[PDB]
């Protein structure tokens, strides 16, 4: 699924996920969030299962963005964990965790959780 | 916190997290899980906030492992989202999402969630 | 939103959520899962914000099912945490945590996480 | 585990969880949070597995608090999903989801996730 994953994806918020899948299981690219304390592109890296099951299952993958670039620093990082599902309506179905750096006193509220669905259109 | 993060970390399960923090915000290294469908080291990559707040807050970071190596393939990926807290008892406090590749019929049960605390000892 | 919440709801899996919202903030009713180790109705209870904000925000709520009834016992419990959004296309948007009873050795994999959207049709 | 669960529990934040386990699987009581937009006691309800496995596994349970009482209204609800582990050092090990009522534009950041461990001391 190197060819299936590589490209430009869009989620339900209108964020843009630009990724290259390497033969070795690497994910590289950029993320642009339509929401939150974010502007322009941020570096992402991650991993995917480069030899998935042949039993109709999706392809497990994940990636990280740290919300620092040349424009802004939100002192936070999001990880998306999900699976790629190929076919006419290809999708990447994810759940995510967004952790902010906090004081010890605020650590109980450090982490947001949500779900993003990415499509090729 | 490049120097603070770089090194060998251990979680409460006895897993080993070996990481290098790059000046650019990169995380690279290997993960060895003490539990689950796993043996030996797996590649990891991720990101951290390379210019954190100076107000006593932790340093946001995340990383991904796809559970494929030369020995086993669990057709799954874990992402850890958390923060590094420096000092005498340095810690990386994380929450994680483990997604398996599934059929559509099993996708409701694709994702485990948990929490790992990493220490230098 | 007592009247708005009270009734029969259906999620994307075809599960049936039957609830009564009490003037005091109580949620009572039954849940029938279309998937998993489940048959027929299970008791649920929960709580909702009985005096929500008047600024266009949704209404926070949550509920629990323990997966024991007269037919089956899956030794697990799900909690749904979410918000009710009123209007022509009323919705309850949730994230959920499903914890199984485990040995200590399996506790790292005790908890599934997912997201359900409930509608009135 | 009706007798094992019923009583006063305390988490790592110094919150107080007062619960009664019913023969029928009900959980009733009050919660007092040491942190956040909270004062005094709030109603809770939930469910637990009243016929757990006899193979050394914990007892699955969950409960909800809506953060409205006679003093404050945070327009939010937390659900805890976890398991009770009996013995000399009895524990309730939970993960939780805290959903706030939001506008549609803020719904992506509606839900915090965390983990609480409750003990009898």
């Amino acid at each position: 699924d190197q060819a299936g994953i590589t490209g430009t994806w869009y989620n339900q918020l209108g964020s843009t996920f630009i990724v290259t899948a390497g033969a070795d299981g690497a994910l590289t690219g950029t993320y642009e969030s339509a929401v939150g304390n974010a502007e322009s592109r941020y570096v992402l890296t991650g991993r995917y299962d480069s030899a998935p099951a042949t039993d109709g299952s999706g392809t497990a993958l994940g990636w990280t963005v740290a919300w620092k670039n040349n424009y802004r620093n939100a002192h936070s990082a999001t990880t998306w964990s999900g699976q790629y599902v190929g076919g006419a309506e290809a999708r990447i179905n994810t759940q995510w965790l967004l952790t902010s750096g906090t004081t010890e006193a605020n650590a109980w509220k450090s982490t947001l959780v949500g779900h993003d669905t990415f499509t090729k259109v």
